[PDB]
């Protein structure tokens, strides 16, 4: 369970993300697909992308990044009261997309890496700890839903 102070560290960095969600999404997805290339195999619309330059040039990838970060942002703004938002996401990621918890860990890593790089003003140690706790909560709750849905994750 996060504190309000922890939530405020999360939401204060998120506010900067929201200056340019699309740009942050490109950096985060490039980081994920570079660090864990296997994750790209899950995407029929993206698995062909060969290089960072191709990724940066993909209007579809840019749109996807906006989608992902906006969904995550809506979850974070619930400050842990995100049962409603997690239902459809868990169901789709468990049943249609088949996304293991390990891969959710990988994108969490990618998010933290990019925020640390772009936002040293709002992403010191305490803020990073807060964001790691928020993302751990997200993954813990998703994994519990996966189990309910019949997916081991």
């Amino acid at each position: 369970v996060l504190s309000e102070g922890e939530w405020q560290l999360v939401l204060h960095v998120w506010a900067k993300v929201e200056a340019d969600v699309a740009g942050h999404g490109q950096d985060i997805l490039i980081r994920l697909f570079k660090s864990h290339p296997e994750t790209l195999e899950k995407f029929d619309r993206f698995k062909h992308l060969k290089t960072e330059a191709e990724m940066k040039a993909s209007e579809d990838l840019k749109k996807a990044g906006v989608t992902v970060l906006t969904a995550l942002g809506a979850i974070l703004k619930k400050k842990g009261h995100h049962e409603a938002e997690l239902k459809p996401l868990a169901q789709s990621h468990a049943t249609k997309h088949k996304i293991p918890i390990k891969y959710l860990e990988f994108i969490s890593e990618a998010i933290i890496h990019v925020l640390h790089s772009r936002h040293p003003g709002n992403f010191g140690a305490d803020a990073q700890g807060a964001m790691n706790k928020a993302l751990e909560l997200f993954r813990k709750d998703i994994a519990a839903k996966y189990k309910e849905l019949g997916y081991q994750g």
